[PDB]
């Protein structure tokens, strides 16, 4: 592993996104860029790919596709395949669909054939960009030369963004909210997050849009990818799960959005956060060593209220079982989870795919970092879209919930750089 000192006056997010744009374009390869605690890890090129679908698990390496049938928990099937990738490389990267978390609640039968659950790959090369340095892992002569070419040219200036209209309601979000409210009033469930897609009528430049949005967002994690026909970027507002090599499991649920003093005193925000903390604690307990489950920094301010649920991974459990136990996040699903998830199948455009799922980074040492996929842009086929939702409770009003989606979309809407 060779290192290059980081040039002065260069933001690591800008350089990592530029390396993903220029280097990957020149060699015409798939990639995933993941931002995790000041490190921007560019996973470049697909050495091997694990595709977990509702009805099949495939492992693709050098054009050879191996197909397997699988039963039981999807986390066990994904874990087994991902552990094999990690015998060859130090790290693996990918995304996990919202649909991966439905099996736990007895909803596997509702999934159509070929429904994607997860896409995890081992990269050919890794470029780690931080404020201090640029670290190269398994970088061939072509990659080294292309990186050197980038450092010499410097970073491109970000063009002005192109606006998008979010005022239409073609999916009938308002009507769908009204149905959810009626179901809550009838005591079917307490909460459900419903969403709407917003079509972007022009092609966007993903690395340039990523750079622009990143200068106006402070996320828990962020990502930029081009993998298997999918382009995506996002500013993850929540950590679903983080598993360390030592076995420490962390989950950080968030709630609500000087005074400041209002958020800490709001009864409606305190109850929802406490219910979620209790839910996360009950789930982490199923995979944790007895008595290791604890809430650190309960209901502390982070423009939002949040808590850190910590535990120690039981020897009879694993990282995927920890991910599966916490999936999907309460933030993007519902309370109770089982009824909330089922309501999403009926009242939301399904399959959700990447939206409200997770973007993951795994390590050979047993590490796992899973960021909740929200505040993300997607491009699949000739379709470019944004997706945002809102938590629906008994008191919820359809027109108010629609305005809330507009606010959540405003994290991306002013920062869309058109493809030139
Ligand atoms: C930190 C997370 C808290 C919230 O974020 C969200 C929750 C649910 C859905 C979304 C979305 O973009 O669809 C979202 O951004 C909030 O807005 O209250």
């Amino acid at each position: 592993s060779s290192s290059i000192p980081m040039p002065a006056g260069v933001n690591p997010a800008d350089l990592a996104a530029e390396l993903a744009a220029v280097v990957t374009e020149s060699v015409d390869e798939d990639y995933l860029l993941y931002e995790c605690d000041g490190q921007w890890v560019l996973a470049a090129g697909v050495q091997a790919m694990v595709e977990l679908d509702s009805d099949e698990l495939r492992v693709i390496r050098d054009g050879v596709t191996r197909r397997q049938q699988w039963s039981g928990r999807p986390g066990a099937a994904l874990g087994e395949a991902v552990d094999r990738l990690l015998l060859e490389t130090d790290q693996a990267f990918g995304w996990v669909a919202f649909e991966f978390g439905v099996h736990r609640y007895g909803l596997q039968q509702r999934l159509a054939p070929h429904t994607p659950l997860a896409r995890v790959f081992s990269p050919r090369t890794r470029i780690m960009v931080s404020e201090k340095e640029i670290r190269l892992f398994d970088a061939g002569i072509r990659h080294r030369e292309a990186i050197d070419r980038l450092l010499a040219t410097g970073v491109r200036e970000v063009p002005q963004s192109r606006s998008v209209d979010v005022s239409d309601d073609p999916s009938g979000f308002r009507r769908r909210v009204a149905v959810a409210v009626d179901e809550i009033a009838a005591g079917r469930y307490h909460k459900v997050i419903l969403s709407r897609c917003v079509e972007v009528p022009f092609a966007i430049d993903f690395p340039l849009t990523y750079r622009l949005g990143r200068r106006h967002n402070t996320p828990v994690r962020s990502f930029l990818l081009q993998l298997g026909g999918i382009r995506a970027l996002g500013y993850s507002p929540e950590l679903v799960t983080a598993v360390r090599a030592d076995g420490v499991v962390i989950t950080e649920p968030l709630a609500g959005t000087l005074a400041r003093d209002d958020l800490e005193s709001n009864s409606k925000e305190i109850v929802e956060h406490a219910i979620s903390v209790r839910s996360s604690l009950e789930e982490i307990t199923d995979i944790a060593e007895p008595g290791s489950a604890a809430v650190i920094d309960f209901m502390t301010v982070r423009q939002h209220l949040g808590s850190t649920i910590r535990a120690r991974l039981d020897p009879s459990s694993d990282r995927m079982a920890a991910l599966e136990a916490l999936f999907p996040a309460v933030t993007a699903s519902g309370i109770p989870k089982a009824a909330g998830v089922e309501a999403i199948f009926r009242l939301d455009e399904c399959p959700r795919g990447l939206y409200s799922g997770a973007v993951v980074m795994l390590s050979a040492d047993g590490g796992l970092d899973a960021a909740l996929t929200l505040r993300a842009a997607y491009q699949v086929g000739g379709r470019t879209w944004l997706r945002a939702g809102a938590g629906i409770i008994e008191e919820s009003e359809p027109e108010r919930e629609f305005e809330e989606t507009c606010e959540k979309l405003s994290t991306l809407t002013p920062y869309l750089v058109a493809r030139q």
